[PDB]
């Protein structure tokens, strides 16, 4: 296998299935399902009762074997009440496993000393670049490949057993058995698929309502649609008895073995010769989760390999209207915007529910379209992980896509009439284990996130329209957390300099990617105002440099004069000139171009110290949370945006390189055992990482900004991307190797970079590594595509554009474009600053090799 | 040189619990970290106490200083969802490694580090004084850091404890800003011969969440920051570390907040933007409500010098909400009969320890003032339990499991019900979930397994027997197996369990035999005798003397047919009944019971014995769910465990008892569980071993056997190993114990926490019987006789207890020595291996007597 084998003992490792906005379930390195979080909230560590795969292998004329299809557990076994009944941890398992993840696809290869067959699991949820719907199906393929390496036929049953997740409620008389409603399960065969269809009797508009399914297209099935529900776990024992007996299953004659509540379960007030309860009446007194099993049965010849293919699908269509987070409280709202919530009502739907209002619909789609969906997914994996990128960089780019497809992000169906009809992308900053982290598609965080802008640009556009149409007032003040997507009044807190101007940079990015001038024009009156706001409101001494108190991503305000704000502003001005001039807004184009030149001069005159850019302040201790002559890792965040936006260097190339080099030299730690931090920990011990700031020349405040001693993968990524554009390949690679080692499975999961929450949005800065490594520059307005790889010689990269995606392959004398999705109609193709092709058009499925001479 | 085997700092499960009987607890991990902060009348495994940690500043003369948290480095998962948070101070430098050496109640944690210019060890304990439940119930612990200077220059060392109070948390909402329903306080205090930090909270004194804490020393060489800065951001910790790492000295903060008014993200929406600053007091009212302080002790160590930096951590949460408030005995499960006193009695029951000690400081002051005697007793205990002849495996099993008795699982109430009169009453959960009690009501079917308190704190067990007989036993002799009436509530409506009810009667005999108090027995005797007669009357439907048909038991199901668990317990109960009846002059009842017992033993042999073991006789093992038939039930001879411990000897032919025990071992013990198939709960798995509850070596497995048959319970493992020691099957006892304790050797589970339905599970207290069976200790307080009969020949040395006193017994063929460490002992006879060693032996604490044995 190409991916690195992660052993079954790496307990943190979780490979997430599910798509954009769908919610998720993960596979651990034991091959177990974990982190069941379908229900519009995170739920790391949620155990789904009785939900597992199992194998019965019956060698012809030989003893049978029956195992759960999981490697052995390891680690702490001191659960407070033991592993519970519903975990079935006492059933026999496979000795070991290795997990090989190339997100969105995983392979988990099992090893066992005695099982008479060998097993692997291939799993994925499709990902189709530029197709957010196809990439947002609430379902996953679970495909178990079984090999008979023995000399006699083996009859193999692979059986998924599953419980629906819906229905939990807080303990109480409205939630007997912790369940607010009662589940159902049945066998179903319709829509070209067969299997188990789960439901619940909650109201159609209850936020907790949802469905699940476990299906196959395999005709060779054996089923127990509904396990027995008794007070004791009879269901499970009967299931195992049924499976290990013969590798076949039957429906249960009786759905409960209780006649009436007795012994410990007796109702104190029951009439002791009440009439017999019907089974339905007895079921009404019992636990409300339901479980079924779908088995697929094949006799494998000596040597034969066969796939046992399932789909697991789910649908929780209803969200409560509002973030219901921990920041934007209904008493932290400012007056001024109409409160639409009573009129619009208490629910907003997930977008995915328009096509797939229940699990069956999603399953049926995934099975019907599997060749194309899988074909796309596989082409994506091959381009992303099978080209010339160093494996570390492919890992950083690819694995972090998981954040975009996690509970951190979601897509709402028409949440507010003010944006018109259609999907609106919105996101937390991250996911706490059990709730959202930091609501409002936070602009100072999300400005670092690049992945969606290149893979699902539609989503990012929908978000920019919320910020400009709803969250930007007449003066140009833009909220950095948005509440108006729900119809709710705005958050009362004011603008952040990085969030407001980062948003403006993202408007440029979005427009550059799609080429849609109408998109830009709609947002332009508000966007221009936000750029004007900065020079007017944030420069108190009229020198062109933003100064004094401005709020930033560090949750504090910087004072004095300093590069984070100023270099972002410089980039925004440059972007603003491009957009203004294109749109014919000649007054702003001129005004901003003058301003930009003046700012760049003033940055070099004031903030540059001959090695890096730093904060000019009278007294670094006069206000808490400053940094002064410290080296701020984000000093050049503006330049990261500029490189990615095709704006090149904002400042003298040698000065930018010096500054980057200072960041690497001073702020990168190979080992953190001696680091003296009172802050949050995302790197420690024998790990390394880029610090947010350090003070190599002294001047450390008593109380520096409150995250200065921390390590943020997002900042690591942005700096590495800048280093790539600057030609500092070795250092970018070292940053990325070091940070991804913290996420190699030993202590943290590859598919979950963390900050304030799991699947943290800043981690999506990582996509810029592909861009920087390849020097990809797509301008949809010019219809030009160019590459300029940092490393010389032969190369092969994934690329995206608005209209199409594929692979680029570069040699001495030729460049090849192969398109896997959509279409490409280039005015011009450039390689290393030279014209490689004019008028170059390709359709999906076509390859063109162009001579460079 | 440490006697306990070294547990590495990488063993994440390991937690050495400080605290005493009924006090609540905090634990030490193998990194030397404090963890599992659970002082407040409920379990709380995994609760992190913000800003609560020890650190060292080591300033070598003429060398670079080192400032470190006095913990080894963490080593497992680091993927906390938000990172390690500010208040964990996980980004401060730590030590390369540590080795934990626990001989409960004492622990030593030895740090190793390549950069620190001194070497550090932590010695910690909460005193344990056998037979003194109060002295063993101090809500405090000693934390004594030994620092050695192995280098070549003097080093000025500061060892600093920083600590937050735990009190005040509230459910999310407007009255719990920052998650805190009250505001804590901390101050420097010097009083009662001690000094340090005194923590309080502005909750009402009767609030269940009210309490205090203290961190004190008697060292005069202190440096202190009594109250860290409270700002919106964690300025306090930054200032703390700047202050420590600068010079190893601390100062009080001139400003208790660095906020002038709420600003920025914390600004109040409606505030006037140019509002003036608030006072410091008004500003603190708007800020987080936990308070932190730091007590440092400073000494300069010459090359080769060592010094103790001694702290005491103490706490007090005096108030419990009246009632179990568990998950079984809800209002819809309450019986009409006994009237509801709850409204008449008032909403709070106090912890017993809160009678003696008003607050944390009081308990700290006691512990410091009395420390030489308390520690002396504790050290003498440790030496007898762990420094004698027992195989270390056995000493481990006996001593580690005491933790359960001193955990949140158990507590002691001040006078919860007028119906028992005034005084402390012991009560217990079966266990402790991570964040709540497991299975309320001093459950009798579970607690009948527990032996530790009956030998170490018998008074506690007597107080509980009174609740059962006076409160939970009706006029027919039906006894509840979960007791709600201690709180003045109606009884639970569920009826008796055969093992619970008869197990409690066996424990009455046990308690009476230990103490020799006929008045204790007489008060309970009418109720107790009715509970024994209840069995033969109500549970034998075919007149054969054997209990038959539907009887509920510890497996939470009912056995049908006729089967040994019930019947061999009954046999044992009858034999104990005869002793008690005979002594009290209830001569007619003694005779009746003796003859009934003779008939029961004969019927057991004639019906339940199959030539190899005892089993369930039933027409169809599948006619009723949850049976076992011809399976081997590990608990078949539980009655015989009681009988052995109660001095009653073999209940059945010796060869048959040994055969059955051998069959339990042979059939139900597993060295490895890779091949095991269980749809049940997991307490043992994979490459572990254990004793299964049942197995079917000759077939006859029901489709749905009892619901725990395929499980492994340490309590059952212990009871069987105890019986095996009595029966002379030492090797097999040791094997069961070796295998079970290996499950709790720190690799996957903690030595100090055997688990079943909950942490610190009461059944694990069967482990005390290993000492009794290994030593063959037989104490009869009514006869004033003490005998030993060790399973292994030759020289031996054991802990022993009696009602009046405790100590060490040293045995050879030439002499037997008693050394009494506490109390007194007045023996009419001392016997060894059935022979009189001496008569008229009178010892006081601190004395020894060595008797030469006859040739
Ligand atoms: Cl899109
Ligand atoms: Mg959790
Ligand atoms: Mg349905
Ligand atoms: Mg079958
Ligand atoms: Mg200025
Ligand atoms: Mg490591
Ligand atoms: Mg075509
Ligand atoms: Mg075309
Ligand atoms: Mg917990
Ligand atoms: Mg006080
Ligand atoms: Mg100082
Ligand atoms: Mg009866
Ligand atoms: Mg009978
Ligand atoms: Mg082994
Ligand atoms: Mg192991
Ligand atoms: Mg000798």
């Amino acid at each position: 296998r190409r991916a690195r084998r992660i052993p079954h003992t790496a307990e943190s490792v979780a490979f997430p299935l599910g798509g954009i906005g769908t919610g998720n379930v993960s596979l651990g390195a034991r091959g177990e399902l974990r982190d069941w979080e379908f229900e519009n909230l995170p739920d790391k560590g949620r155990l789904n009762p009785r939900s597992f795969f199992a194998i019965h292998a019956a060698p012809q004329g030989g003893p049978s074997a029956t195992r759960v299809l999981e490697a052995r557990s390891s680690g702490r076994h001191d659960r407070d009440a033991g592993y519970g009944f519903d975990e079935l941890a006492g059933l026999p398992r496979l000795d070991s496993a290795g997990l090989h993840g190339e997100y969105p696809v995983v392979d988990i290869d099992f090893t066992d000393a005695t099982l008479p067959v060998t097993v692997s699991l291939h799993a994925f949820t499709p990902l189709v670049p530029l197709d957010a719907d196809a990439s947002g199906i609430p379902a996953a393929v679970l495909r178990y490949r079984v090999v008979n390496p023995g000399d006699a036929p083996v009859t193999v049953t692979v059986v998924g057993s599953m419980s629906h997740t819906a229905g939990r409620g807080a303990p109480g008389p409205d939630a007997p058995w912790g369940m607010r409603g009662t589940q159902s399960v049945r066998w179903r065969e319709s829509d070209g698929i067969r299997g188990l269809d789960f439901d619940i009797d909650l109201d159609h508009d209850d936020p907790g309502y949802g469905t699940m399914s476990l299906t196959t297209t395999d005709s060779s099935t054996t089923v127990k649609p509904q396990w027995v529900t008794s007070y004791w776990p009879d269901g499970a024992r009967l299931f195992w008895n049924d499976l290990a007996d013969d590798g076949l299953l039957a429906p249960e004659a009786r759905l409960t073995l209780e006649d009436k509540p007795r012994g410990l379960f007796a109702e104190r007030d029951a009439d002791p010769d009440a009439p017999a309860l019907t089974e339905e009446q007895m079921l009404a007194k019992l636990p409300r989760v339901r479980t079924g099993s779908l088995g697929i049965v094949h006799t494998l010849a000596p040597g034969e390999e066969r796939d046992f293919e399932f789909v697991l699908a789910w649908s929780f269509p209803n969200r409560r209207r509002g973030w219901h987070g921990h920041i934007i409280f209904d008493d932290a709202l400012e007056d001024g915007a109409p409160d639409l919530r009573d009129e619009l009502g208490p629910i907003v739907r997930n977008h995915y529910a328009v096509r797939w209002p229940d699990a069956w619909a999603a399953a049926a789609q995934l099975h019907r379209d599997l060749p194309a969906l899988e074909g796309a997914t596989d082409a994506f994996v091959e381009e992303l992980y099978g080209g010339s990128l160093d494996p570390v960089l492919a890992d950083a780019v690819g694995a972090n896509i998981a954040a975009l497809r996690s509970t951190t992000c979601f897509v709402l169906e028409s949440p507010t009439p003010e944006l018109g009809d259609g999907p609106v992308f919105a996101a937390w900053e991250g996911s706490f284990d059990h709730g959202g982290s930091c609501e409002g598609t936070c602009t100072h965080v999300w400005s670092y996130a690049q992945t969606a802008a290149w893979l699902f640009p539609g989503l990012e556009r929908s978000a920019r329209r919320a910020e400009y149409l709803l969250e930007t007032d007449e003066s140009g003040a833009q909220k950095f957390r948005g509440n108006r997507i729900f119809g709710a009044p705005r958050w009362f807190i004011g603008p952040a300099v990085d969030g407001q101007l980062g948003t403006f940079l993202r408007l440029h990015r979005e427009w550059r990617f799609c080429g849609d001038d109408e998109f830009l024009r709609e947002l332009w009156p508000a966007a221009a105002r936000t750029l004007d706001y900065a020079a007017r409101e944030w420069d108190h001494d009229g020198d062109g440099l933003l100064d004094g108190e401005m709020h930033n991503t560090y949750d504090i305000e910087f004072h004095g004069v300093e590069p984070l704000s100023n270099i972002i502003h410089l980039a925004a001005l440059r972007a603003g000139v491009r957009m203004a001039g294109h749109l014919g807004d000649t007054a702003r184009a001129q005004e901003w171009a003058l301003r930009a030149d003046h700012v760049a001069a003033a940055i070099e005159g004031v903030l540059w110290n001959g090695e890096y850019y730093r904060q000019v302040i009278d007294d670094v201790d006069a206000h808490r949370y400053q940094y002064g002559d410290g080296v701020l890792s984000d000093q050049l965040l503006g330049q990261f945006h500029a490189f990615l936006g095709g704006l090149g260097y904002l400042l003298p190339e040698a000065h930018v390189r010096s500054a980057l080099d200072a960041i690497v030299q001073h702020n990168h730690r190979g080992d953190l055992r001696d680091h003296e931090s009172t802050q949050r920990v995302y790197a420690l011990n024998d790990e390394g990482g880029l610090l947010l700031a350090s003070w190599p020349e002294g001047g450390r405040p008593a109380l520096p900004f409150v995250y200065a001693d921390e390590v943020w993968t997002g900042i690591e990524h942005q700096v590495a991307v800048s280093l790539l554009f600057a030609g500092r390949y070795d250092d970018a690679l070292r940053i990325e190797r070091t940070l991804r080692a913290r996420y190699d499975g030993a202590h943290r999961s590859p598919w979950n970079e963390i900050e304030c929450g799991n699947h943290y949005a800043r981690s999506l800065a990582s996509w810029g590594l592909l861009i920087g490594a390849s020097g990809a520059q797509w301008d949809a307005g010019a219809r030009t595509l160019s590459f300029d790889p940092v490393l010389p010689g032969d190369a092969r990269f994934l690329f995206t554009t608005a209209t199409g995606w594929g692979g680029v392959e570069i040699g001495d004398d030729v460049i090849t474009l192969r398109l896997h999705g959509g279409a490409l109609d280039l005015d011009e193709l450039r390689l290393r600053g030279e014209v490689a092709g004019r008028g170059i058009h390709l359709d999906a499925g076509e390859t063109r090799t162009l001579t460079l001479t």
